[PDB]
């Protein structure tokens, strides 16, 4: 074996990059990739001033050491050097400009061996406890003489550039600041053939922006208490049901990831699980699907808006649909006039007639969502009727319970009115919403009886996450979690190839949802009160590639 | 410094025990414990004759060998004094094994005897005159692990002289005639460190537990720590719960027994639960959103870490099925589940001033058979009024199994205020695949310490009932919990419960002649082989 320097001395890079203030040539159909995050600094400082969470992360990684693993590293570096026979710290290497950008109260970086690269400055020019080198070679020499855990290259685009040039980086701990700021210095474009992403963290919010942490890796070219584990798995099948028909070589990127902590994976793993272990059925005479029963996804709305990034989604339609529900409408023309066709196919003469709704006007969807939310129990007549003070206004009652009886375990909004099912153009897929209120925070569980993983679910997650924010706001609470429970979860055969593609796309940090803060009544929201910010995403996918 | 054989030479013991029958009384013991499973053999053979699953387990365990981890053993043993394992047995034992199966393939067969002729058998088939002579044969051979597939006698001595490291004990949860038994393991010398998932095979459930000798690449490893950089160092309520208490629960390495799905939630709530105070002045710890799954095809999920009675909840189920809302019907059968909710005072506080005592209103039963009808009183004849959901879901399961609309819903928004109390079990959704039925039940409010245990049982039974009247085999019962809480008053009790090791689940037997959901009677239900720890009053108040 030919030992590479970066491996022997464990030299890593850690940075944080934001999106660059682009010169929008008039194409807000922007293309996104990993290079989207390349902003390092502006006028000597960080483009975003400060970010306490990234700072905390940076400190955590560069100060962490495991003394028990040291002896193994010592033997390795010493053997490599042919050299063989008070707290262990990591080393941090930075350019002079980065060193000078650090406030005096933070210099030198605590509990770490600070190394500074410079030509214009020498040891005499510094008062602090630091090592001044004037070339990369001098670092390798220093490392072969120091007792240290790991070496992190912390900065200066110039510094990053040459260390990557000389191929001295074993891994890149890369922070993705999901927002745009003015920049004048950038991180070098990472050659995808030289570095692959192996892990993606959870997504967070800090200082009014979402962010996540990813790791790039340099590419190709008691134990018996563990044996008991082997035994317990004795009665297993050796391969997953649909392996032969699905083929894993297709999920290359998906399976090459070590840590998949990005929330979008809750959705991706379910798809993968259904594809690999799903039961073959013909949901609706002829179509055909793979299905499973019972899954739960959780999303932290205080930390991000879970709009899928592995593909492109628009939300104007589902938002208008939601406002439409809240208004208690069941008139399909209202949506059609707003160019939203979600319910178009379910309101045609033929569809209604086949539901035996012979006396139902076209686009009159019947006692669905809207009607149940505001008038559950009333006798439905037609979509133009005024159902004032008729039936139960669940929506209003849940808002009142949340305001005056927050700990109640009866705060539910139900659309599944057994008595009206047959009068509905379609029985509802979203059976109910239940709320939980703790320490001024609102969580929501939504139970879905039927789930089209490929086409529907992505939008459903968005709709209810938004709804949770809306209810939270009119009740003076902060949104916490949106919990999605899936009953019959299926993947349509026609969607398989498109989903295979999606699964091999690495998520981007989620976007954020902003509601007009002035709205205080659930009924006063209008389309312009909603804004999805920093939505970074992969190319849109036609789940059904038919032509 | 190695010098105490058992750990040194890696000697293990593997067995399979069943329950014993007593001529005085043949079943449903008053008190159970680990010694309940001691049956070893009967008249030269196994009490149960055969169990294919256990056969597979015994084989897999005794033949499994990992060579990469061998020299770590060759190193210290030599340093102490086609890799296969050693299977030490006795004469009676070796003589019970069939012809074609002797010697045990891929294994180094050894035998404890005082009259067997070494000269008669093969060389790869050693023999020994005494226990201590075994150590010797080991110091000469090249094996992986030494398994004592024993024999009553063989087991005993090996245990007394303390030569056993681990005891891969299989629990066959069924009673058979026995003449030979396994030695009562000393709880202070050995402890259970693992409990597998439960299974059904050859008409009995069973599980595998590992008894242990109380001694009393890294590249992506640091990455795991970095990604945990922002997580709370200590657990929220750890300070008020105290882990020294859950010492057995935390000592377990592998907890694959399904009961742990319930136990783990109790633990999660106690350790990370949010403190809240009902408008009653009572306090709870609560979490939001959990899911448990039980494979009814392999076992009936009746908690074993405490005692559970089912007559009441079965009658309640039959009561729902009849569509009744008459609280008196249950009281006259001494089922008082709904008594408190039917009193004059409770009804009045619900503002049901015009409701008769014990007239629970349009609850479960009324919704299952007449959803939509106008409720009058518990004595009215609602025949043909409202939607008969029960009848409908059953016809859907039979004629349109792949339907994703087979739901039974009790949360009638229009009738809630008329109900003595809103239902906790909102709905049941069914799923059918390959002639098998699964059911999801969503519970909006869950009393983990007292309610959930019965809740899991009720709906598991309901699943079997629906499955049978539709000629389907039960598959999974999936329990979705919404507001899941633990009353503060139960904490000490649940701590105790958390430190009990689950026994193998029992099975549920329904009278197979019943083919209509409405024809079941209390005598058509039988719980078999229910082994459990003693009863625990969740509220140790009195
Ligand atoms: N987002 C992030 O993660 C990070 C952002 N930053 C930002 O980046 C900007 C600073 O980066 P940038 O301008 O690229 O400069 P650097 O901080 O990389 O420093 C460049 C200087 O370091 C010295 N140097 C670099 N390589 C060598 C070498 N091989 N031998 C000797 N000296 C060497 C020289 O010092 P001299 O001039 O004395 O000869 C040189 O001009 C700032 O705005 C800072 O806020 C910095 C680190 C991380
Ligand atoms: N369920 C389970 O997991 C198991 C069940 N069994 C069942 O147990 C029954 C057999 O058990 P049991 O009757 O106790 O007999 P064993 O199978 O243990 O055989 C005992 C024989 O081993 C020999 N022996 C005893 N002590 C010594 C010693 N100190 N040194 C050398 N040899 C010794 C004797 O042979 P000799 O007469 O030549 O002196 C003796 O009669 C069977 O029905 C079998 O099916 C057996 C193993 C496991
Ligand atoms: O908001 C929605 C509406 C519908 N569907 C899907 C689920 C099913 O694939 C199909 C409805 O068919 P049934 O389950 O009702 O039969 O539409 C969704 O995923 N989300
Ligand atoms: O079958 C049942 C019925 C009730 N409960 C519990 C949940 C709550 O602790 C209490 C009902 O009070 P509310 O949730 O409605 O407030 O009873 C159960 O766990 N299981
Ligand atoms: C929050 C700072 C930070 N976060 C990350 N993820 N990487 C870094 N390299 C730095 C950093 C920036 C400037 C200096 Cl001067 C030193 C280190
Ligand atoms: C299926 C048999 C089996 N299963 C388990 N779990 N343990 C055992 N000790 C045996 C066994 C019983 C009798 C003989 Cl003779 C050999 C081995």
């Amino acid at each position: 074996m030919m030992e590479q320097v970066c491996d022997v001395f464990d030299i890593y890079a850690i940075c944080a990059c934001c999106k660059v203030e682009s010169k929008n040539e008039g194409k807000k159909n922007e293309v996104f990739n990993n290079y989207t995050f390349r902003g390092l600094g502006n006028k000597g400082v960080l483009p975003w001033k400060c970010n306490s969470l990234d700072m905390k992360y940076f400190c955590a990684v560069t100060t962490y050491v495991n003394e028990s693993k040291y002896e193994k590293l010592k033997y390795k570096r010493c053997k490599y050097l042919n050299k063989e026979t008070k707290k262990l710290q990591n080393v941090v290497v930075m350019g002079r400009t980065s060193w000078e950008s650090i406030p005096k109260k933070f210099k030198p970086l605590s509990n770490r061996i600070n190394v500074i690269l410079s030509r214009t400055l020498k040891k005499e020019d510094f008062d602090e406890d630091v090592y001044i080198i004037n070339k990369v070679e001098d670092l390798i020499v220093l490392l072969g003489k120091l007792n240290y855990y790991k070496c992190f290259i912390i900065g200066g685009s110039v510094v990053y550039q040459e260390f990557l040039e000389k191929k001295l980086i074993k891994k890149i701990y890369f922070t993705r600041i999901n927002s745009t700021y003015e920049c004048d210095v950038f991180f070098p474009e990472i050659n995808e053939n030289e570095y692959q992403i192996i892990s993606v963290s959870d997504v967070y919010t800090s200082n009014n922006t979402t962010l996540d942490f990813i790791i790039y890796k340099k590419t190709n070219n008691d134990d018996e208490e563990e044996d008991d584990f082997v035994y317990f798995n004795f009665n297993k099948e050796k391969e997953e049901k649909n392996k032969n028909s699905i083929h894993p070589n297709d999920f290359q990127i998906y399976n090459s990831l070590k840590y998949k902590y990005h929330p979008e994976y809750q959705y991706l793993n379910i798809i993968y699980d259904i594809m690999m272990n799903g039961n073959k059925q013909s949901d609706r005479t002829g179509v055909g699907v793979l299905s499973k029963f019972g899954y739960i996804m959780k999303f932290d709305l205080s930390q991000y808006f879970p709009l899928l990034t592995t593909k492109k989604l628009f939300l104007r339609g589902i938002i208008e649909e939601l406002l439409w529900f809240i208004r208690g409408e069941t008139n399909g023309n209202t949506l059609l006039n707003k160019n939203v066709r979600i319910w178009e196919a379910n309101g045609t003469r033929e569809f209604l007639d086949n539901r035996k709704l012979f006396h139902r006007e076209v686009n009159d969807l019947g006692p669905i969502y809207g009607f149940q939310w505001r008038h559950f129990g009333a006798e439905y007549t037609n979509m133009y009727d005024n159902y004032e003070n008729k039936g139960v206004d669940q929506l209003k009652n849940i808002i009142n319970l949340i305001k005056n009886d927050p700990t109640s375990r009866r705060i539910l909004l139900c659309a599944w009115n057994v008595k009206d099912l047959d009068q509905m153009a379609l029985p509802p897929c979203h059976i109910l919403c239940q709320f939980y209120v703790f320490d001024g925070k609102l969580s929501c569980i939504m139970y879905q009886r039927s789930c089209d993983l490929g086409l529907g679910v992505p939008f459903n997650i968005a709709s209810y996450s938004i709804f949770t924010h809306m209810i939270a706001q009119v009740c003076n609470l902060q949104p916490a979690q949106f919990i999605h429970v899936l009953g019959n979860a299926h993947v349509y055969n026609n969607h398989i190839d498109s989903l295979k593609i999606q699964l091999n796309r690495i998520p981007y940090p989620f976007p954020t949802l902003k509601l007009n803060p002035d709205i205080k009544n659930i009924e006063d929201f209008t389309i312009s009160d909603f804004t999805i910010q920093n939505y970074v995403h992969h190319e849109k996918i036609s789940m059904d590639m038919a032509a």
